[PDB]
């Protein structure tokens, strides 16, 4: 079946709670595997200790830049970038997990958790999972965002792995 991965979220080092994601390996196996492996760290690098650098309430939470912590870095398990696998799945509402990118076929490690329906991203960003448990924790994280995306406290992935 599809893998489930968890993030344990901290706010300025204090524990907030746990989010778990279902990864749609049955429909986007290469994209799901990248996120899974970065969550376990099994390749020697990944998300543990990294931050959510951009949070816009009513839009999305963005993270995954574990090399420069500000949206300019990250890398995939396949190299610096990899292709758009397919666009079968759509941005249907809160909880959707989708890849950030900088143009066609530029996926790395950055991702965003949607907190609203974002249909204008359909066909441009690859959807590859959804929040399974802990959407309330995503809602709590949202409250530390701002209109321009800067967070008022440091939101980090204190631990992560596969359930």
């Amino acid at each position: 079946v599809n893998p489930t991965v968890f993030f344990d979220i901290a706010v300025d080092g204090e524990p907030l709670g746990r989010v778990s994601f279902e990864l749609f390996a049955d429909k986007v196996p290469k994209t799901a595997e990248n996120f899974r492996a970065l969550s376990t760290g099994e390749k020697g690098f990944g998300y543990k200790g990294s931050c959510f650098h951009r949070i816009i309430p009513g839009f999305m939470c963005q993270g995954g830049d574990f090399t420069r912590h500000n949206g300019t870095g990250g890398k995939s398990i396949y190299g610096e970038k990899f292709e758009d696998e397919n666009f079968i799945l759509k941005h249907t509402g809160p909880g959707i997990l989708s890849m950030a990118n900088a143009g066609p076929n530029t996926n790395g490690s950055q991702f965003f958790i949607c907190t609203a329906k974002t249909e204008w991203l359909d066909g441009k960003h690859v959807v590859f999972g959804k929040v399974k448990e802990g959407m309330n924790i995503v809602e709590a994280m949202e409250r530390f965002g701002s209109r321009n995306g800067k967070t008022s406290k440091k939101i980090t992935i204190a631990d992560c792995g596969q359930l």
